[PDB]
């Protein structure tokens, strides 16, 4: 009926910075050679799809943003093995080739087939899928979520148990599994630490729940908006801190609530100054910082070394630190199988149609995650 | 015969920054309780001292430099228990006084007590046990090892083995095993491994033979100065690069020669450009960069924290990461039963009294470590 056929359907485009998507017709052309063509069901809005929009993240335009999402495959190109069409996939914006050094070293997870380092905003054969009003138009992130039908590499696909709830299990494509395996994974926060988290957006929130799953003691989570404390609380943090509350900087705050520094420290926003905080409040001699927020293009933080000389550790990570189409589905195995929650995460669901509205919740601190729906 | 009173004796005092150091007849005090009055044996030229005199490092003055040394047990002060008079001793920069959070946790080294944080240039009762003409002297990091005698508290201070060779051992109490420990301790440096060393020093080719020690397959040094790569490959460097003979940022040449960036790097020199430059050579995903150096006093370097996000490790580390009086008798044991070698950075021995000298031949690029003979 589709296949091997160009599919004419809507998404959402964004032709230029700092302006509303366009929900309108695009022209999705059949896969190539290990090429995945996927029928979306759900995506949810991350703050990443928003920072394309304000510039922060650069990536080229015009595009079809989107990448944390789930569907189901509706036609595969020659040579794919390891999904089928009918199957139930989670597309990955960190793809997992298996073959370059980093998917071969034990910890690395950051494909280098990646596009965020050298943003092309392509398929990895460097040409696009999109056509709308006759103009070609840019993948995002090798995944493209915000349109009916997407066409993404077989290396940033991953087949999920068919059982699965794809309204839920699409945050497992991004803001779950990032926060929590920041906390898990990279960090390896150890039982009866205390841990600090800066931003209790979704990912924020994530990062607590794997805090808790690792037997943190003391869970602070930190933000300048203090309708997130609750939210925070539900899912483990034990006391929210509002820096805008206090006469002192909030890492002098932290250091004397923790008696001399936390254990570990996540910066979950995407501020270099509250990077900088964050690496400060950990204990000076065997704390850790990780960097998992996205920070404006281009732009370098200050901060004296000494605070690493004298024993701190600083590291960030992409998608919690998980190699992407190995992790995928077993983190929904596991989530079929209530070993986490998703549900905490998800405050609004939305058509697609009204992906504009999604947007909105999310710029005025309304929202954690929304659904769209398609 | 000295034992309660007052010793009168040689010691290079530093009355002011950018000045050659003064040998004269100071006052040494007899130990308090928790303290041990020490006749110095040897001490090494370490660069961290001729920070103090370049004003890199700032630590009240006028002091009695020295951190790098090793002595006899002169006496002891009421309550002491660790040492007794006639003791080989190395004190210690770093104390471990057993009972802060830092020394509890198994791995941090960086004990509360130090004098690096906050530098008061006293005793740990606030105090100073140094009169030179007259005029109270500071102490350096509780040693003060550029004198015939010190007095250290009890914290600050490691028995070791009485057939142990003072001369080659002072080493061990800063240099060698910071250099060392940062390699095996901090890094964790693995089998198979590519290493960049930024500084071919003392300090920089302890680092080396840390690598080589743990297995590294490739061992890349970097200095300014080529006359450094003879010894550096003598102790387990594959290949040394001088920046100055490429036309490209050194970063970008060690991401070639590495196929796309170290596993290990290490800033050795105490430079802000060096220590990002070290980073940015270590792999995006995987690699792991440790800052080993002093950087200028109150200077922040400034870095795209991007660097970071996809996966990179950075840390830095005092003294290794060893906590100092646990680690330093059994790094002595272990040179007595040949597990390391010290030789290789012992390049000049001289008589205290040519303690200027010994700083001409470390600024002038001339020597490793220059060992002081009392
Ligand atoms: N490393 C990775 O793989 C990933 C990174 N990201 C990044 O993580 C960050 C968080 O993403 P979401 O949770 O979706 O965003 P979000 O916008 O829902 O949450 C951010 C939170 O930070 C708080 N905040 C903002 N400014 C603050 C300040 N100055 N001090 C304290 N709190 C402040 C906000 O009130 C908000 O609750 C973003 O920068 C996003 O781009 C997201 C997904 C994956
Ligand atoms: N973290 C800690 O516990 C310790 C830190 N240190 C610090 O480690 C550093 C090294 O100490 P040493 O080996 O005693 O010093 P050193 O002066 O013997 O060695 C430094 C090396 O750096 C090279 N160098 C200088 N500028 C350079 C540049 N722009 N590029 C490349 N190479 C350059 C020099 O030619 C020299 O060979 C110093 O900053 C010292 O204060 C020393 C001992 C303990
Ligand atoms: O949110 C998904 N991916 C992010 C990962 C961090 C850099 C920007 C893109
Ligand atoms: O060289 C010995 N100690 C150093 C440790 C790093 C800060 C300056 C002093
Ligand atoms: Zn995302
Ligand atoms: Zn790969
Ligand atoms: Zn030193
Ligand atoms: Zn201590």
């Amino acid at each position: 009926s589709t296949a091997g056929k160009v599919i004419k359907c809507k998404a959402a485009v964004l032709w230029e910075e700092k302006k509303p998507f366009s929900i309108e017709e695009v022209e999705v052309a059949p896969p190539k050679a290990h090429e995945v063509r996927i029928k979306m069901v759900a995506t949810g809005i991350c703050r990443s799809d928003d920072h394309v929009v304000s510039g922060t993240l650069v990536t080229p335009l015009p595009v079809i943003a989107g990448h944390e999402a789930a569907g189901i495959v509706e036609s595969i190109g020659e040579g794919v093995t390891t999904v089928r069409p009918g199957d139930k996939v989670i597309p990955l914006g960190t793809p997992q080739c298996g073959k370059c050094r980093v998917c071969k070293h034990p910890e690395g997870n950051f494909c280098l087939k990646n596009d965020l380092s050298m943003p092309r905003g392509t398929m990895q054969d460097g040409t696009s899928r999109f056509t709308c009003r006759g103009k070609p138009i840019h993948h995002f992130l090798g995944t493209s979520t915000f349109s009916q039908y997407t066409v993404v590499d077989e290396i940033s696909v991953a087949k999920i148990d068919a059982a699965s709830p794809l309204e839920k299990v699409c945050l497992i494509g991004c803001g779950f599994s990032t926060g929590y395996g920041s906390a898990v994974k990279v960090a390896k926060v150890t039982q009866g630490s205390t841990c600090a988290v800066f931003g209790l957006g979704g990912v924020g929130l994530s990062v607590i729940m794997g805090c808790k799953a690792a037997g943190a003691a003391r869970i602070i989570g930190v933000d300048i908006n203090k309708d997130k404390f609750a939210k925070a609380k539900e899912v483990g943090a034990t006391e929210c801190v509002n820096p805008q509350d206090y006469k002192k900087p909030i890492q002098e705050v932290l250091t004397e609530m923790s008696n001399g520094g936390v254990d570990f420290s996540f910066e979950v926003i995407g501020r270099l100054d509250t990077m900088v905080t964050a690496l400060s409040c950990c204990q000076e001699a065997y704390g850790v910082s990780v960097i998992v927020g996205v920070p404006p293009d281009s732009q370098n933080l200050s901060m004296n070394p000494m605070l690493l000389l004298s024993g701190r550790t600083w590291k960030g990570a992409i998608f919690g630190g998980f190699k992407s189409k190995d992790s995928v589905p077993k983190l929904v195995a596991d989530f079929m199988a209530k070993k986490f929650a998703l549900d905490p995460l998800i405050t609004h669901v939305l058509p697609f149609e009204k992906i504009n509205e999604g947007f909105d919740l999310l710029r005025s601190g309304e929202s954690i995650r929304t659904i769209l729906t398609f």
